[PDB]
């Protein structure tokens, strides 16, 4: 019903941080509502489609945020695989009579022009089908993709607890 399962990669685990100070959990507290947290590291999106229906379908949540493409790029799965896994998804998700929400994928130094491709896609198609985009970076980057004041974890490319704790908050009042 208001519970929400949150499916994705390192970026939803919370990594470097744990799992316990990422996102999700920080959007749960915020929003006072019950939202799982199944992200795992270093996932693509052929990896997340697979465990899908004990991730996602026997939650029995009311909404899924899909929040995936940085593992992809790391891993060079192309744009053709890409976009089928984010479809098979949402498909099966409104299939079940959930309501799906698209986080694009973050700007990442080593794959910036792949990062920005699957992120341009993926906001058209989001727009072409009304379902609702968060676009994490609109809190955590400036116009240079570059982590502000005190977001960026101990590792690049990562954010810190308080980037997780904005990137949570934002997601509250998008939700």
């Amino acid at each position: 019903n208001t519970k929400v399962v949150a499916i994705g990669d390192s970026f939803t685990f919370g990594y470097p941080g744990n799992t316990e100070n990422s996102w999700p959990a920080v959007l749960g507290q915020t929003s006072q509502i019950e939202v799982v947290n199944k992200g795992l590291k270093s996932q693509t999106a052929q990896d997340l489609y697979s465990r899908f229906d004990a991730d996602v379908l026997a939650e029995k949540p009311g909404r899924v945020i899909i929040f995936v493409g940085n593992g992809d790029a790391i891993k060079e799965v192309p744009l053709e695989t890409f976009q089928q896994h984010i479809k098979a998804m949402v498909e099966k998700a409104e299939s079940n009579h959930i309501i799906p929400i698209l986080a694009l994928p973050l700007p990442y130094t080593g794959v910036q022009n792949t990062i920005k491709e699957f992120r341009e896609w993926e906001s058209s198609y989001a727009k072409e089908k009304n379902i609702l985009v968060l676009d994490f970076a609109t809190v955590l980057m400036d116009a240079d993709n570059v982590y502000l004041e005190g977001l960026l974890s101990k590792e690049a490319n990562y954010p810190s607890k308080e980037g997780y704790k904005l990137m949570g908050e934002y997601a509250s009042r998008v939700l």
